[PDB]
């Protein structure tokens, strides 16, 4: 595919303008046209974890959907860093649909670490992506250690390939339940961190779905599907980190990116 090749060299010139790595996938889901750029490299993945465990929170309560409304009852010493819908909530504690809700919208690290223990622990979450096809992603650590992306460290990390693999099923696919996928969609739609990143580089009338991350090494990511009017979606996953420790996490190379992959569909 022409435009796809064309597409690959241009986020190659992308990756040169700076200090780091860029891993990029970018599937028509109709065709199967693909865009990749170091899919089958490894990159920490920060808080889109998030989207991984929600949907095996989603998956675990397929068969008694009232789960979902279960109150949890939470202390001030689980409050963490980056949470600000639990330290709001923390007098009347929240139920775990409103977990997964912050979790997801607003990158609520205190509602993450929460669903993580009501699974059983972050190896569920890699058991849960291993039951999906999935057999790269690893969650190893809680918040917020889980974002130390470190060069080297395998822990807590995926590959742009297997991610987008992960994405198809669970947003497009049937990973999930048609009424946990439309849930998990629903949350993705309405995330609240995004604005900067994915959504600012696809067209005025595309709808999209994500989970943005951030990390130290200034690490920026972005992860979800993009629903133009009139044609199948579109996965998009993005994956940035860089050598300087000291770096100062940016979102214009997730919109450049985006909008390198949203030309050649277009």
């Amino acid at each position: 595919m022409k435009n796809v090749a064309a597409a690959e060299r241009q986020l190659r010139e992308l990756e040169s303008t700076f200090d780091g790595r860029l891993g990029f996938v970018a599937l028509d889901t109709a065709t199967g046209a693909r865009i990749a750029h170091r899919g089958d490299e490894r990159f920490p993945f920060c808080s889109t974890s998030k989207m991984m465990l929600c949907a095996a929170v989603l998956a675990r309560s397929a068969g008694e959907p009232a789960l979902l409304q279960r109150r949890i009852a939470y202390a001030k010493g689980d409050l963490i860093r980056y949470s600000p819908i639990t330290e709001q909530h923390v007098g009347a504690g929240m139920s775990v649909a409103e977990l997964c809700a912050a979790t997801l919208q607003y990158s609520d690290n205190t509602a993450a670490n929460l669903l993580i223990a009501l699974l059983g622990g972050p190896q569920t979450v890699t058991a849960y992506a291993r039951s999906i096809g999935d057999a790269t992603f690893r969650l190893d650590r809680r918040e917020p250690e889980l974002n130390t992306a470190l060069p080297g460290d395998e822990r807590d990390t995926t590959t742009p390939a297997a991610m987008a693999a992960s994405v198809h099923r669970l947003l497009v696919g049937d990973a999930l339940g048609a009424a946990q996928r439309a849930q998990l969609n629903a949350w993705m739609l309405g995330n609240k961190t995004g604005d900067a990143r994915i959504r600012a580089g696809v067209p005025a009338d595309w709808r999209v779905a994500d989970k943005t991350g951030t990390g130290d090494y200034g690490t920026a990511n972005d992860i979800g599907v993009a629903y133009p009017p009139n044609r199948a979606p579109i996965v998009f996953i993005v994956y940035t980190t860089m050598r300087n420790p000291n770096a100062q996490a940016r979102d214009d190379v997730i919109a450049s990116a985006t909008r390198i992959a949203a030309r050649a569909f277009a």
